């Protein structure tokens, strides 16, 4: 049975007006901004953008890939693919 969402978790992350986008949970570093409560900081692969989501735009990436995991023309969305699936854990910094 599933778990609350937690740091390392990859996912695709839905936001207004784009497709459903490789993303990972990430972490707060020591003395780094907080999320607002019920919101999770979404590190978004490809474009290596940070934003602020709650579960409803969270989709677990093992159960999803299969819709969501398609090329797509969006600026970053192919690089954000390759990131997923090659090493979703490295730093992007
Ligand atoms: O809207 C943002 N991210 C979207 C763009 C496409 C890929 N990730 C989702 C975003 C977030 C924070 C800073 C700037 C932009």
């Amino acid at each position: 049975m599933p778990h609350a969402f937690k740091p390392g978790d990859l996912v695709f992350a839905k936001m207004k007006g784009y497709p459903h986008w490789p993303a990972r949970i990430d972490d707060i570093a020591d003395g780094a901004v907080k999320p607002p409560p019920n919101k999770y900081p979404i590190f978004f692969f490809g474009t290596h953008e940070t934003a602020f989501l709650g579960p409803k735009d969270l989709f677990p990436y093992d159960k999803s890939k299969d819709k969501y995991g398609k090329p797509n023309k969006r600026k970053g969305f192919n690089e954000g693919l390759w990131e997923i699936q090659n090493n979703p854990h490295a730093s992007y910094s």
